[PDB]
């Protein structure tokens, strides 16, 4: 199909889709919009949010809904139905926490207090639970890489921007980040993608 | 399978699981904990949040991950993979909104004013987008009921608690609520369930 991804010029909520396309070697148009044209383009979107994915004229929304759609019947999905549940659950746990950050907060002092509270109180508990969940296993779920592993690498890359010491006591989680980054198609994407803060 | 659902004594995030069990006529234990039992139970859970579903003693978490698991290969999932994407997307749009409410905010009136702002300034916009998306059709996705319609009905029930006029400009969304509520297995659960505020 002819795939057109629309999002801002940042990794953000589109990046999981971008990793999946890369990993599956699927051609798409990676459309990045100007904040210039955002207020205007906003009115054309189904629920006023991005990313959207256009597939032969049809519009899809919600990044994780799109991610799951693209990974169905692929080796990134989860091998059993129970495994697919665990993939979904880990993804939503990650996404719940990333959504707690007030990314569009205008008041800077309020923003900085909230980011710091989340990073110094809530983040370490989540890192602890993920690490224990992972155990000595090579990937988060099952025998092989799933898109939950991609999403771990994606979310923690952004977290590491604001809290560089986040994983000091979690070498097994650092090892997983490096495993995802070592996948040839992912490594290729990471070297070629636009370099943005977020 | 042996199913044990653990949550608080409220509809809340467990209710979507309870509708699915009701619709599929699945026996389960509806385990409702009190706050006093929570600290001990919490310390035993991999990610420390509820609802959880124990499937033959194996703990699953994340309400929507569990919901999708239970609807896999059923007539609630969406017929095609594209329909499944649309179901997933509408579910996350609804969940995104509900998760914006600071339910466990310690300071009152940062909570009460965030509630009023979300309900007054944001909820109408979402209802409009939902109505537009429904587009005069019978159900949110395709030609038959999906668990997206259940979740619409569940989320709107809770929103109506705080904003009785939520759907006064949207009679087609009221009609959809009533249609879900008239499904016999759902009607039966709604008349029999514990009556709680939330
Ligand atoms: O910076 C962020 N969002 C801004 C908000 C203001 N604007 C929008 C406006 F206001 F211009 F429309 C530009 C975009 C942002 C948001 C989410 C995540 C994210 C989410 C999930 C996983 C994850 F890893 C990262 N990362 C960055
Ligand atoms: O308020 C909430 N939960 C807390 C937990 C402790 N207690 C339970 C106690 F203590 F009362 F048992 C009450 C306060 C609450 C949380 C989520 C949702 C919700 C989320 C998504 C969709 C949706 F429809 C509803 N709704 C209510
Ligand atoms: N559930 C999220 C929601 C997407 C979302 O809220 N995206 C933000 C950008 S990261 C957005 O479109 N905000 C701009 C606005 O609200 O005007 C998803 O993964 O798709
Ligand atoms: N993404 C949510 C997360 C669940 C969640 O945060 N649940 C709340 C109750 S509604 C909870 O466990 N609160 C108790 C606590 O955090 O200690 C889901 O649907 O499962
Ligand atoms: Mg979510």
């Amino acid at each position: 199909p002819n795939y057109k991804l629309t999002y801002f010029n940042m990794r953000g909520r589109a990046e999981i889709i971008r990793y999946i396309f890369a990993y599956l070697d699927i051609q798409y148009e990676d459309h990045r919009i100007e904040q210039a044209d955002w207020p205007e383009i906003k009115s054309t979107l189904p629920f006023g949010k991005i990313p959207i994915l256009e597939v032969d004229g049809l519009t899809l929304h919600q990044s994780l809904a799109i991610a799951r759609y693209l990974t169905k019947n692929t080796d990134l999905a989860g091998n059993t139905e129970m495994e697919q549940c665990h993939v979904d659950a880990i993804v939503d746990t990650l996404d719940d926490f990333m959504s707690c950050f007030p990314w569009a907060e205008k008041k800077q002092d309020v923003k900085e207090q909230m980011f710091n509270e989340l990073l110094t109180y809530n983040a370490p508990h989540l890192m602890q639970d993920l690490d224990t969940y992972l155990g000595g296993r090579e990937w988060l779920i099952g025998n092989s890489v799933t898109w939950a592993d991609f999403y771990w690498e994606i979310c923690s890359t952004t977290l590491l921007v604001f809290k560089p010491d986040l994983l000091d006591n979690h070498p097994r989680l650092v090892t997983l980040r490096k495993k995802v980054q070592a996948i040839p198609a992912v490594a290729n994407w990471i070297k070629r993608r636009p370099q943005t803060k977020l």
